[PDB]
């Protein structure tokens, strides 16, 4: 079903110009690379919105665009509509997403 929802994910930059690739509940894989993280509204942050007028979960991946992919522990993660935050992490955090509107 689903009408027309959207998934907002905030990514913490970063590198230089990394690209993100996501798709609807295992449906179609947008033109790789998906889309270039859209800067947020904070300062130095990134944000992207994906519609899912039928999908309740969408997967997104992170790649520098140079054979530098950063899936997770298999392929990717499942994200739902609302507010989410994508963080690659450096410490003992291998690809993690935190729900809730981020603030700095």
């Amino acid at each position: 079903g689903g009408t027309t929802n959207k998934v907002t994910v905030y990514y913490k930059k970063g590198f230089n110009s990394p690209y993100i690739h996501y798709r609807p509940a295992g449906g179609s894989w947008t033109a790789a690379p998906g889309v270039k993280m859209q800067d947020a509204e904070i300062s130095g942050y990134a944000k992207i919105t994906v519609d899912i007028g039928s999908a309740s979960q969408l997967e997104a991946a992170f790649n520098d665009g140079n054979n530098n992919w950063d899936s997770n522990n298999t392929k990717n993660y499942l994200f739902s509509t609302g507010t989410s935050t994508y963080t690659p992490g450096s410490n003992g955090a291998a690809g993690t997403i935190r729900t809730g509107a981020p603030s700095g």
